[PDB]
């Protein structure tokens, strides 16, 4: 009862990545990055939020 | 009962990505990243929200 | 009963990653990382936040 969210699987295969074959070069760059699984929370009686995930951050290049 | 967001397979699959075959160049930048794979909440009295996501960020070249 | 968020499988498989094959270099910069699993909570009478997860950073080339 209430599968919420329940009985995944690959909930996500790549997120940031750079995927190739046969390259000469692979840089990455991420800055500040936060990478998680499962978040599953369980409150009664809220005011604020559930669960937040924010991300800020630009790009420069010269 | 109340299957919800659940059963999945594959949420998702290349998020951000460069895929590519045979290049000679890869670079990847993504600034401030958050990546998670399931989020579930469970709520009964809300007032606010009940799961937020934002994004904010930009980009220069010169 | 209320299976939030539970019987996940690979929850995510890259996250930030590099991935190749027959490449000559492989850089991997990151910045500032917090790497999770499972992050599970159970309130019940919250006033603020269930889970947050911000990541800010940049990226500068020249």
């Amino acid at each position: 009862v209430l599968y919420v969210g329940s009985k995944t699987k690959e909930g996500v295969v790549h997120g940031v990545a750079t995927v190739a074959e046969k390259t000469k070069e692979q840089v990455t760059n991420v800055g500040g990055a936060v990478v998680t699984g499962v978040t599953a929370v369980a409150q009664k009686t809220v005011e604020g939020a559930g669960s937040i995930a924010a991300a800020t951050g630009f790009v420069k290049k010269d």
